[PDB]
């Protein structure tokens, strides 16, 4: 699939992702401002748009589920339970080693039908692997889905079973930065 | 998603089509040469290889649910059940009142892992709606999936319930005709 650009109807930002139409989960992704004279950031800001009936959802930052940095997020009541991850040899998901920081944004919504899941990443497009995102390029991105719940909501490193859905689109990142990123943070 | 060119390795037949990666079934679609002078042909072939956990497969010809001609097949014991089904809303598809034929090829195997169904679809690329698929260009094509059996195997016009998961790719239909279509009929 490909992804597009599409603005935030709520809160207005502007992001690059897809909808998912099976289980009509909203991925969206925007970067910091392309830089020239300086290496790229290595943060950048996303959301998950997903009906409530998602129990858990992935992303898999290099598109594979294999050594690339994992963001998996549920909602547990009122709160969204997030953290990052890495796995190796297609098992269970564990914490990620390296220095990458999720903060849960105040956009952030959870209602009835869905939960609504803004973060900010920091350290997100490099790994403590050598591995990464080249944000000025083209790439893929992967999602996982289960309507399954984890083992333990209230714990953001729980374990939970395999997902029943997985996908991936084509981003092209050079086209995913804003202007704009600095005030999404306020 | 996007079709690529591939050869059945046993029968040797050449399609061109995807595999899911998700429930692991291949798509393989092969259309009879382009005419010189004329209409096209108005059949194609086609191959479904699907694991045995799969319990029922729809292909949607023009890409949709609705408004288009659908196959769907499920196994039941060593035969493939198949049939010809038409979407008005998104409800149960029931059996297509037009001009498509839909034969079982004798290539079509089943073993204890997988189903690979092969079959001709005469008149498939055009409907009785007015619509079809034009061969000599690039188009979208939908599958569906179901891990739960129909409601009554035996029938080709079982209900049954909706698709656990479904899909799109695009195909250059123009890049999937072959000399050898002939050969692959007898
Ligand atoms: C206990 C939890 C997990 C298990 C046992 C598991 C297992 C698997 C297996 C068996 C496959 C291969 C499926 C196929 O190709 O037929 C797979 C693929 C994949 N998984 Fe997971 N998974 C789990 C959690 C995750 C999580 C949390 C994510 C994302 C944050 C993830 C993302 C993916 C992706 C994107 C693929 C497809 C690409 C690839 O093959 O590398 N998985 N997973
Ligand atoms: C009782 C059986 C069926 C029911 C109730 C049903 C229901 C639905 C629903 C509710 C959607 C929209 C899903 C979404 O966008 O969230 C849909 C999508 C779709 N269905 Fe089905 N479906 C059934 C059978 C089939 C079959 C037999 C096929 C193909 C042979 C098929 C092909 C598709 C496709 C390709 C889509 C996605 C594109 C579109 O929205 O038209 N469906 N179906
Ligand atoms: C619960 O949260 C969901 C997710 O944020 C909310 O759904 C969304 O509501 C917004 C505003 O009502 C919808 O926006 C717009 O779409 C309509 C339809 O085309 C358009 O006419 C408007 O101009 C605007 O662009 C949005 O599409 C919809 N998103 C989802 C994924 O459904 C919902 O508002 C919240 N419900 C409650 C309990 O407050
Ligand atoms: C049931 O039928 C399926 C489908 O025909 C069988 O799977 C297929 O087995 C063939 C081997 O005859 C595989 O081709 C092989 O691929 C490898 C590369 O991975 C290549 O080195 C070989 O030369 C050959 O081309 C084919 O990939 C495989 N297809 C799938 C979807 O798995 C299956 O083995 C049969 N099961 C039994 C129990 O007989």
């Amino acid at each position: 699939q490909s992804a597009s650009q599409f603005t935030d109807p709520t809160t207005g930002f502007q992001f690059t992702g897809i909808t998912d139409p099976v289980h009509d989960v909203t991925y969206g992704f925007v970067f910091p401002p392309l830089a020239t004279s300086g290496a790229q950031s290595t943060e950048f800001i996303g959301e998950v748009v997903a009906p409530i009936a998602s129990k858990w959802i992935g992303i898999a930052l290099g598109g594979a589920m294999n050594n690339d940095l994992l963001l998996v997020a549920w909602a547990n009541g009122n709160q969204i339970v997030s953290s990052t991850r890495w796995a190796t040899g297609y098992v269970q998901p564990t914490a990620y080693t390296g220095t990458a920081t999720l903060t849960t944004l105040p956009e952030t919504t959870i209602n009835s039908t869905h939960w609504k899941w803004v973060f900010r990443c920091q350290g997100c497009t490099e790994w403590n692997n050598g591995g990464g995102i080249d944000v000025t390029s083209q790439g893929v991105l992967a999602w996982a889905f289960s309507n399954v719940a984890v083992d333990d909501p209230s714990d953001p490193q729980s374990t939970f079973s395999e997902h029943t859905d997985f996908g991936f689109f084509g981003i092209d990142y050079s086209t995913a930065h804003s202007a704009n990123y600095q005030n999404y943070l306020n």
